[PDB]
């Protein structure tokens, strides 16, 4: 029932600024980010709302998260002062232009998500700012070829989420969809990362490097060399995301989190560490928010 999803976030929003309106950007986010440990993990947690031609899961929630949602959602609570700025927002960020569609909503970390939010002036891509002792960045580019039609292609019902179920409504939708799908364009992403070969170099933590991701910084991880072509019908480039979180001058990496079901904190050293031994992820991307107050289109 998105619509009483919504309604419960609406009074809980309201309050959560009627606390707040009584910092800098950072703590906002670091703040924030907080009020939701330990909320459950959805995966795919918003859609375009009640009533929507194709997915009618919630616009915004406070129950439960993705990686992407979670991100989306503390970011657009962080830049705003109210319920009404929050929506306004969220919807920038999670839609090109603020156009809500199932189309334009950035569904791609790298060639819509960071493409959108750094042309509008939210984020910044410091990636390459992180430099070894001899100041000097250490990062490389990660490309993916993102054939946005080929990946309509191969969606399959699953992606027509309707409040009242009606299998042969979805199968005629996800024809009108990816009617719509076909006309879209193709992108080769180019991800900064710092790879695990510095963060680890002589297989212990670089102190040095890790030092330098700031306080509320967003968090991507990298696999350069992701091929989802058969799967998902495209090549990818990001995995996962979530906050970078000083408490008491260690790091901490906060995102919703499908493996322990819930938002987390997690050592990031020991997080990436133990992601050393994947095949395919290589590194981290790191992004600021450029805002310094709270307000949403452009910045």
């Amino acid at each position: 029932n998105s619509a009483a999803i919504e309604e419960q976030a609406n009074s809980s929003i309201r309050k959560l600024y009627h606390t707040l309106n009584t910092t800098s950007m950072a703590d906002r986010i670091s703040q924030i980010s907080a009020y939701f440990k330990g909320t459950k993990y959805i995966l795919g947690s918003l859609g375009e709302g009640p009533n929507a031609r194709y997915d009618q899961f919630p616009r915004y929630r406070v129950d439960g998260f993705d990686c992407d949602t979670y991100v989306n959602t503390v970011l657009s609570l962080a830049l705003a002062n109210s319920l009404e700025s929050f929506q306004e927002c969220l919807k920038h960020t999670r839609y090109k232009n603020g156009k809500r569609s199932y189309i334009n909503r950035n569904h791609f970390t790298s060639i819509d998500w960071n493409n959108y939010n750094q042309k509008r002036g939210l984020l910044k891509d410091i990636t390459f700012s992180i430099r070894n002792e001899k100041k000097q960045p250490v990062a490389l580019y990660a490309n993916a070829l993102i054939n946005k039609p080929q990946w309509y292609n191969h969606k399959t019902i699953d992606t027509i989420r309707l409040q009242k179920q009606d299998k042969n409504e979805q199968e005629k939708r996800l024809v009108e969809l990816k009617a719509k799908g076909k006309t879209l364009e193709t992108s080769l992403s180019n991800v900064p990362y710092i790879p695990f070969t510095a963060l680890f170099s002589e297989n212990k933590p670089n102190l040095h490097l890790f030092s330098q991701i700031p306080n509320g910084a967003v968090i991507e991880i990298i696999r350069p060399n992701w091929d989802l072509r058969q799967q998902i019908g495209t090549e990818l480039d990001i995995s996962h995301l979530g906050f970078a979180i000083w408490i008491n001058n260690e790091l901490f990496f906060r995102q919703a989190s499908s493996q322990y079901g819930k938002v987390v904190d997690v050592s990031l050293i020991d997080y990436l560490d133990k992601a050393r031994s994947s095949p395919t992820i290589k590194g981290i991307n790191i992004q600021v928010v450029l805002p310094e107050k709270p307000v949403c289109q452009l910045f």
